C-alpha cells in the first residue's frame, strides 16, 4: 500500500527454460492491465543473464521490480533437492521476503500465461483468509485416476474441502502477518518434514494441510486452468493458464505451450525481438 504498485507479483524460476517462460508470463500480465505492476524475484535461483535483462523488460513493458535475497534459517529443516528448496521459498517465507509496507502479493508460476487484469485478483474478497488459491479442477473426468487427493489419506483428511493448486495464489500480507501464518507454517513444516516421505508436493501440500487453522479463500475455478485437470470447455472462461505436468502423456513443456496457447509464440517472439533490439543497440 501507499507508494507501492497496484499489482505486486512474485515468482520463482530456476533454469534457462523456466526463465524463458518467466519473461513470457510477465509480458502476458502487462498486456492485460493498465494498473501499475511490480514484479518481485527470488534472486539466488536466477541466471546472471536473466538478472541483466530484467531492466530492459521493465523499461519496455513499463513495470517496476525488486530482487529479494533471503537466507534459509539455520534452525529450519533444509531441502537437499533444489526443486524442494525452491518450493520452500514459495510457501515458507511469505512474511519475511517482502517489506512490511507491502499489503498484498500474488504468486504466479513462471510457466503461466495470464489472460486477465491481475488487479481483479487484488480486489477479490478473501473473507478474512490470509491467502487464496484456486481448487484443482475435477472437470476432466478422464484424469480421475491421477487425482491423488480424491482417495486415501487426502480424501480422509480434507473432509470435503478442496485440494488447491499452488500455481497461483494471492496473499493478503497484512492479514498473513496479523495471523502469524508464516511462523506457524514454518513450525508445522519443520515438524512434518522429519518424515522424508511427507509433503511430497511441498508448496501445495503444506497450505492444503493447514487449511483448517490457516484459512484458504477458495478462488473461482476460472482463476487457474491446466489442461491436465481441466476440460477443454472451460478454457474460454480461464483467466490464467498453467502449463502443469500431465502424468498421462508426459508431453514436453514447449510442445504443451505452443499447442495449447495461441498467443504463446507471439509473446516468445516479442521478447526475442526485444533481446535482438538491445543486443544491437
Ligand atoms: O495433512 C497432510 C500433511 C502431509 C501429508 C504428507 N504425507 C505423506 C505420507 O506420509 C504422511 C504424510 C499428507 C498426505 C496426505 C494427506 N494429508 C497430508
Ligand atoms: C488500457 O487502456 C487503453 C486505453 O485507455 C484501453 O484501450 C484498454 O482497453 C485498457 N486495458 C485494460 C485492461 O484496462
Amino acid at each position: 500500500k501507499t507508494e507501492h504498485a497496484e499489482i505486486n507479483i512474485f515468482s520463482v524460476a530456476s533454469g534457462h527454460l523456466y526463465e524463458r517462460m518467466l519473461n513470457i508470463m510477465m509480458a502476458s500480465v502487462m498486456h492485460h492491465t493498465n494498473h501499475t505492476v511490480k514484479f518481485w524475484f527470488i534472486e539466488q535461483f536466477l541466471s546472471p543473464s536473466f538478472k541483466d535483462f530484467i531492466p530492459h523488460m521493465a523499461a519496455e513493458y513499463g513495470f517496476k521490480y525488486e530482487m529479494v535475497t533471503y537466507k534459509w534459517p539455520h534452525w529450519l529443516r533444509q531441502q537437499k533437492e533444489k526443486q524442494r528448496e525452491i518450493w520452500g521459498y514459495k510457501i515458507l517465507f511469505l512474511d519475511v521476503l517482502f517489506p512490511l509496507s507491502l499489503d498484498k502479493v500474488i504468486f504466479v508460476d513462471a510457466d503461466q500465461i495470464v489472460r486477465t487484469d491481475m488487479y481483479d485478483l487484488v480486489e477479490h474478497p478473501l473473507d478474512g483468509a490470509p491467502y487464496g488459491f484456486a481448487p484443482m479442477c475435477d472437470s476432466r473426468v478422464e484424469m480421475e485416476g491421477y487425482r491423488f487427493w480424491k482417495t486415501g489419506y487426502w480424501a480422509n483428511y480434507l473432509k470435503g474441502k478442496p485440494y488447491h493448486i499452488s500455481a497461483l495464489y494471492v496473499v493478503d500480507l497484512q492479514r498473513f502477518r496479523e495471523l502469524a501464518a508464516g511462523d506457524r507454517l514454518r513450525q508445522q513444516y519443520h515438524a512434518l518434514s522429519a518424515d522424508p516421505n511427507s509433503l511430497a508436493n511441498l508448496d501445495q501440500d503444506l497450505p492444503n494441510h493447514m487449511q483448517f487453522t490457516i484459512p484458504i479463500a477458495t478462488l473461482p475455478q476460472e482463476w487457474l486452468w491446466c489442461e491436465t485437470w481441466c476440460s477443454d470447455e472451460t478454457l474460454k472462461d480461464a483467466r490464467t493458464i498453467d502449463l502443469c505436468n500431465n502424468p498421462m502423456t508426459k508431453e514436453p513443456k514447449l510442445d504443451r505451450a505452443r499447442r495449447q496457447v495461441p498467443e504463446w509464440t507471439k509473446y516468445d517472439e516479442e521478447i526475442a525481438e526485444l533481446a535482438r533490439r538491445v543486443r544491437e543497440g
